[PDB]
This record gives structure tokens, sequence and C-alpha cells, in this order.
């Protein structure tokens, strides 16, 4: 049974709900971005009208053979009716496609769903500077001031100049980057940039990148890991086990590895820079764990929170726990009275 937090009242819509099957009064089911604990249930045989954006579009007719004739892409940034309702969908700044929606109830109620976002001063001058919102659905991922990491130009920054290093030091060191879901692709991306390299990768990673609408993608990427110096790998074989064995398979044209894992935030972000981040080596492998983030930092959020000025939020990340949901509370409760909404 679909829970209440991926409702909209007053509608015949759901968000990111295709894991309970049927549900009962849903006309449209949108969907805010190509992650699977929200694609959760999609497959070629769904015959309800989704809603979502071109590229997210592209993947479920590709990779998850939706068909076409029940695949509704929208343009972003433009006032779109949907079975009698005024909708907009937003930038999300998550992984390409990711959106947020904006929905204009019959009522005059206006609510934001930001599906999952990283949030930026950017945002405050789309359309949603021109009206009020009632009701906010929140990604509160990291929804606690433990909560800190560098912009991404930093980590990229970081990113860059270490690969730059290794492959000059030694030509024959292969850059190896991990990934497991959409996402995160200017790690990859800015360092083979950096090296006059394509990115290698496996036929199914091509193909998945191939529906992204990026720019000059065929001159970046490639699956011939013969003529690339940079490889990309499954998240699970960013070890030094997996990482030996790769290295193998390359036939003696490399002697070492410099690799990249993509985290989310980790403890070590409490007491550590970004410029003062060293990697784990074993012999002629190196790991380094970069905080490389797609979510809003606690600062981010309550600064986007605190501008929107919303009457009711309503988390949808970390609701499982009632020490959870208390702690969110409170620092909503903050925010209010710090600003005086
Ligand atoms: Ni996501």
């Amino acid at each position: 049974t679909c829970p209440f937090y991926k409702k909209i009242p007053g509608t015949g819509f759901t968000v990111d709900a295709f894991q309970y099957g049927v549900v009962e009064g849903c006309t449209a089911y949108f969907l805010t971005h190509f992650h699977s604990d929200h694609y959760a249930g999609l497959s070629k045989h769904f015959t309800f009208p989704v809603y979502c954006s071109e590229i997210t579009g592209n993947l479920l007719k590709n990779k998850l053979h939706v068909q076409e004739q029940y695949i509704h892409p929208l343009p972003l940034d433009t006032e779109c009716i949907v079975n009698g309702v005024k909708v907009v969908l937003l930038d999300a700044n998550h992984c390409p496609g990711a959106v947020m929606i904006l929905f204009y109830l019959p009522n005059g109620t206006v609510i934001l769903h930001t599906g999952d976002f990283r949030a930026d001063p950017s945002m405050e001058r789309s359309l949603l500077a021109d009206q009020k919102v009632h009701m906010l659905y929140l990604d509160t991922t990291y929804c606690s001031p433990e909560y800190t990491f560098p912009s991404q130009q930093e980590v990229i920054r970081f990113a860059i100049n270490t690969a730059f290093e290794a492959v000059t030091l030694n030509p024959h060191a292969l850059v190896v980057c991990g990934t497991y879901s959409i996402g995160k692709e200017k790690v990859f991306l800015a360092i083979a940039d950096v090296l006059g390299s394509k990115v290698g990768m496996s036929q199914e990673k091509y193909k998945t990148l191939q529906c992204l609408n990026i720019p000059e993608i065929n001159s970046l990427i490639t699956t011939d890991m013969c003529s690339s110096l940079v490889h990309l790998l499954p998240m699970m074989q960013i070890n030094f086990k997996g990482l030996q064995s790769h290295l193998k398979k390359c036939g003696g044209k490399y002697n070492q590895i410099l690799a990249f894992r993509p985290t989310g935030w980790t403890h070590s972000n409490k007491f550590t820079r970004i410029a003062d981040v060293i990697p784990q080596t074993k012999g002629n492998i190196s790991i380094y764990g970069i905080p490389y983030s797609e979510h809003s930092s606690y600062l981010e959020m309550k600064r986007f929170v605190q501008w929107l000025k919303p009457q009711k939020i309503i988390p949808t990340v970390n609701v499982g726990t009632w020490k959870s949901r208390s702690t969110m509370e409170k620092y909503f409760r903050e925010w209010k009275l710090e600003a005086g909404y």
C-alpha cells in the first residue's frame, strides 16, 4: 500500500509510486528521476500514463522497455495541463533528467515536490519566485548539521589535479572510476578531458549514457577499452581485489591504478578538508573516496526552505524512525522561528 507522502491531495496523482501495484484513484503516475528506489516496479507491462522529463523518458523506453504510448515527456520551465491540473517541471540539480514538480491545485493550494535535489541559490530565480507555496514535500536525506561537504566544483578540481599529476608522473598508470547508477558523470568526464582520453565502459553503461542528451557525448565515451586510459567499472569492483583483477586484463599496458569512489557524505567529512584527502594504498593500487554529493547539505537545505517559507513540510527521506522524524521536526521549527514565517 502506497504511503501518504507519495500522494498529492486533491488530485488523481502519485509521485515515485510504482511498487504498490494499481494505486486506487491514480490517473497519472509521476516519476521525478531514474534511480531504482524511485522507479521500483516499472517494466514493459506497465499500462498507465507516466509523466516525466524527456531524459527520464529516454531511459524508461530504452532501459526498462516501457512502451512509447504510456510515456508522457514534458519540457522544463513550462506550464502544462495534466488531467485538468496545471503542473510545472523544474531542474532538481540531482542526476540527469531529475525534476522537481509544482502542482497548482484546483482549490488554490500550490504544492512543490522536490523529488531528490541538491538545493542551490539559482532556484530562487526559477518560476518559484512568482508565487506562494503552501506544502513542500522535501528531500531530507542530509537534514542534520553534521552533514557538511564541499561544492561539486571543489571536488572536481581535486579529482582533475590528482589524476593529471599521477598520469604525468607515470604515463603507464590507468585511472578507474566507480559507478552504480546515473548521476555524478562530471567525475569521469572531467578526468578524461584533462588526460585527452575517451572514457571506456561496458556496452550496458554506454547505452545508459547515450539516453542522457549530453552535448558532444560521442566525442567523450567509448566501448573500446583498449583505446581509453580512463575506465568505468561497477562500484562493487572498486576495492584492491577487484582492481588487481582488472589490471590483469589490460595485457601489460599498465603497471599502476589510480581509482575513485564518489560516495555521498562519509564521517571523514567531520574532520578532513578536501585539500587534505588521502587515498588507501596497497602496492601499485590507490583508492580515493571523494565526497561528490547530488543531495543538499544541511546548510543548502536550510537556506532554500527559509527562502521558500512553506506553510507545511512533509519529509520524504528518513521517515521510518521516530527519532529521525522528531529530529527533522525540531529543525523545521528552528528555521521557521529564526526567519519569522
Ligand atoms: Ni536519487
